[PDB]
């Protein structure tokens, strides 16, 4: 129409990419996908309750962990209900619904709502108050549960806009040639084309051109006939073309298209270059950069389209099925699993390994696989196992029906668990052969159902659209779909957040880049900071905006006075904001560190695995006091990081008593904690929160292979909460497992070889946290494995992915694992500050 064009440009600005752009396409899959997603969008918009979607209660079905009954076991929960200037405390029973708090409130004094003080967080719906996230949050941080008796939000604001032959012959392909605008880097070199028919990372068969000398234009015009017959090409198979001289470029093309058609015609594919196994390598997307990218020209021209297992082998099948996900299946293992596929079908944990034994390059076999899939009885009734469900969505599976069953299983995850695996489900869209998939439809649907899932979905897709040329197209189409159903209100918030971000990026692109060597932040530099901000504050940066890593917090006016440019190299901005909420329980500002220059995706990955580890521990009634702080990549190499209220780095606690020396003293940390604590009640509580948090980061770090850090990369609160930071240093550009130094030891009651009531508690907390994570070996393995394939371009080999197997003492028993971890604690005590002193030499100087 007309206003429908004005809308697209809004979406385009929100998305950060134009989805109707067709300058880097070779078929209509993307446009076909924007079409396929209209249905599930509209099917969910029309399906959600307008009142509960406007209010997004954040609730859980999980048991209330035992470490929180140790604060309300007496069946009484206090809830401060506030009004204008009058408030009232009320005692509640863990099972009282927010609706039932008109009977134990209005009587003491029906169409009102209970909203949390200073937040867009509502306590409503037919749910027990114990099961509210905000409630468990206060209980955990021993906080008063302050709410506000106010009227519900008008759903009318969520208004969604509206809106409306040779079939059995061997497969062949012709390599016409390749061409690059420029190349001179060395002398004359040799070069050839490797064509692989792939399906879920396995080479069905491979062919090569003869090698020619490497010139601007290299022409072959040769047909390459393959060992697979066209009728055998499975759906989702990939023609992967690579250039060696060794591996320099690659591009992929789906053999079968989105409409079940075999691919026919001429093609000129602009390739991706390698910098000398990675999710980028599997993309069907071509390089948009035509001016400077290698291209390959091809021609495609084809037409279309119950004996029971015996004892001993039974034990083999079983020995196979119980192995870790990162264990190769030999040719004998595959034959066993396949021939006894009906036995294999009764063990859900065997699905990944059975599906990796299917000869996808033989259509009769695929057909039996589908016949097999039609049963599925057990799988349908199996207890949802996320680590198992994720294993079917990695790079090792390309079949749509296989991956669809994994999604079918995800359908039963509740909102708060979706929130836990969300980032990783989004990353997993990178392993889908087609743009429209059961996984993508699912994320569309969960985000459209719940405002909080929607909020994060938006940011996660946008960080990929902003810094991934390989998948931005696919992801933009998915974000547009979501944006077209989230609602007018949310569309308005997202607009406010994007405006602020672009405004902050531009302020940083001016102010930043005025310092090329560590410490140098002058009055001149700040003058400009507080100046451009001063221009912005003036009826420009929106009234307010939801905090991207904390959607329930609305940030208001910028306290320009409190802003500065941080000491460090990349010159991040230290921003301070007034909370636009008046009913907020305090005066405190909102501190956000806005950085440009770094891709923060790797950090989000790390912090989310941490939120995952805490979720595991909760199942085992443990609370390790990790502080996984807000961190959202918000655009190309830019982002928002949360500032934790009263924290400093471990290095500066050492620095502010000694100096710029590596002559670290055991005392200063406990000295800092006592000094910063008012009463002795708060000091003991802080020694205790330190004990927990320290154990927390020790295991967490070790398990992830990131425990060996300089103490400037570690921080603590005035309350004893320890926490790691900047996970990009290490995963971007003599050793130890984690960080258990004399100062941490001093706080716990020891120095070199001793033992104490706190240190003994520390050791025990570790072991029970480590062993709880081993109960989830397979799961942490597939997460890590997936994290390295989609999060970091470098660490992308079999070897790197293995690290975690050794770390989780896979195969060994809880007993030996107890020793293995105590060992580690021991390689730490047997080094005091060796390493900290080395990192000081290494990093702080230039050694
Ligand atoms: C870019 C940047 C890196 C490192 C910092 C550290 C030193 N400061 C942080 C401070 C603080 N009081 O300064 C408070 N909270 C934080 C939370 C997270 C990170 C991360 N990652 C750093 C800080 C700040 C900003």
């Amino acid at each position: 129409s007309e206003e429908s064009q004005a809308f697209q440009r809004q979406l385009t600005a929100l998305i950060g990419y134009d989805v109707t752009d067709v300058s880097n396409v070779h078929d209509d899959e993307l446009e076909f996908t924007r079409r396929g997603l209209v249905t599930p969008r509209m099917a969910e918009v029309a399906s959600r309750d307008p009142k509960l979607y406007a209010m997004h209660p954040w609730v859980t079905s999980k048991p209330l962990p035992e470490y929180l009954w140790k604060k309300i076991a007496n069946n009484c929960i206090f809830i401060v209900i506030h009004r204008s200037t009058t408030s009232q405390t009320i005692k509640v029973s863990p099972d009282d619904t927010p609706g039932a708090i008109l009977q134990s409130f209005f009587t003491k004094m029906r169409d009102f709502v209970l909203r949390v003080c200073g937040r867009d967080e509502y306590l409503v719906g037919e749910t027990p108050i114990k099961n509210f996230q905000w409630v468990r949050h206060c209980l955990k941080n021993g906080e008063e549960i302050h709410v506000v008796l106010d009227t519900p939000p008008d759903p009318a604001l969520d208004e969604v806009r509206k809106e409306e032959w040779d079939c059995d012959r061997k497969f062949r392909v012709k390599i016409r040639g390749i061409d690059i605008p420029v190349l001179p880097r060395n002398t004359d070199l040799t070069v050839f084309v490797e064509a692989n028919i792939q399906h879920g990372q396995q080479v069905l068969c491979q062919r090569r051109t003869s090698p020619k000398p490497f010139t601007e234009e290299v022409l072959w015009n040769v047909w390459l006939e393959f060992s697979i017959k066209i009728k055998d090409l499975p759906k989702g198979a990939l023609l992967n073309l690579q250039i060696y001289c060794q591996l320099l470029y690659y591009v992929n093309l789906l053999l079968i298209d989105h409409r079940f058609l075999l691919r026919r015609g001429e093609y000129v594919l602009h390739m991706w270059q390698i910098s000398g196994f990675n999710a980028d390598k599997l993309t069907s997307a071509t390089n948009p950069d035509k001016e400077n990218s290698m291209s390959i020209s091809i021609l495609l021209d084809n037409y279309c389209h119950r004996a029971e297992m015996p004892n001993q082998l039974r034990k083999q099948l079983e020995a196979i099925i119980a192995t870790d996900p990162l264990n190769p299946l030999t040719a004998e293992d595959k034959e066993l699993l396949w021939h006894f596929r009906y036995e294999s079908l009764k063990h859900p944990k065997a699905y990944p390994k059975l599906f990796s034994s299917v000869k996808w390059g033989q259509q009769e076999i695929v057909a039996k696989t589908y016949q097999l899939l039609a049963r599925r009885e057990v799988w349908d009734q199996s207890a949802l196992d996320v680590g198992l469900t994720m294993q079917l969505l990695d790079c090792n599976f390309s079949d749509e029906n296989v991956r669809a069953i994994a999604v079918q299983k995800l359908e039963s995850l509740e909102d708060d668990d979706v929130l836990h695996y969300l980032l990783q489900l989004v990353q997993a869209v990178k392993f889908e052969p087609y743009h429209d998939s059961a996984l993508a439809r699912f994320l569309l649907k969960r985000g459209l159902r719940n405002k909080r899932i929607g909020h994060f979905l938006f940011w996660f897709l946008r960080s990929e659209i902003a810094q991934s040329r390989h998948y931005q197209q696919r992801f933009a189409v998915i974000l547009e779909a979501y944006l077209r159903g989230c609602g007018t209100a949310m569309l308005h918030d997202f607009t406010q957040q994007v405006q602020v971000i672009e405004m902050l990026q531009k302020v940083t692109l001016d102010i930043k880049s005025l310092s090329a060597e560590k410490y140098d932040v002058s009055s001149q530099v700040i003058s400009q900071l507080k100046q451009k901000l001063e221009n912005l504050q003036n009826s420009q940066l929106p009234e307010s905006f939801r905090v991207p890593y904390d959607p329930g917090l609305k940030a208001g006016a910028l306290a320009i006075e409190k802003c500065k440019v941080m000491a460090s190299k990349k010159k991040p901005l230290w921003l301070e904001f007034k909370c636009a909420d008046p009913t907020a329980l305090s005066n405190e500002t909102i501190g956000i560190i806005f950085k440009h220059g770094d891709d923060l995706r790797q950090d989000m990955l790390i912090l989310q695995i941490l939120r995952i580890m805490e979720s595991i521990w909760e199942t085992e009634s443990l609370d390790l006091c990790l502080l996984p702080y807000g961190c959202i990549s918000t655009g190309d190499k830019i982002g928002m990081i949360e500032i934790v209220k009263d924290a400093t780095t471990i290095a500066k606690i050492q620095q502010s008593t000694v100096g710029n020396t590596g002559a670290f003293k055991d005392e200063v940390l406990n000295h800092w904690l006592k000094e910063k604590s008012p009463t002795e009640e708060k000091f003991q509580a802080a020694v205790e929160r330190f004990v927990y948090s320290c154990a927390g980061y020790c295991v967490a770090t070790f398990v992830l292979g990131i425990g060996d850090r300089h103490n400037d990369n570690i921080m603590i609160t005035e309350t004893g909460n320890l926490f790691h930071i900047d996970f990009g240093h290490i995963l971007g550009n003599e050793r130890v497992p984690f960080v258990l130094t004399p100062d941490f030891l001093f706080v716990m009651g020891t120095s070199g070889k001793k033992t104490s009531p706190h240190f003994q508690k520390f050791q025990d907390i570790c072991v029970k946290a480590y062993l709880a994570l081993r109960h989830h070996t397979n799961l942490l393995i597939i997460l890590f494995s997936m994290m390295l394939m989609t999060g970091m371009p470098q660490l992308t080999s079999k070897e790197d992915i293995e690290y975690i197997r050794d770390a989780l003492t896979v195969g060994k028993n809880e007993e030996d694992a107890k020793k293995y971890f105590l060992d580690q604690i021991e390689v730490c005590r047997d080094k005091g500050w060796t390493v900290q002193f080395n990192w000081f030499l290494h990093l702080v100087l230039g050694i």
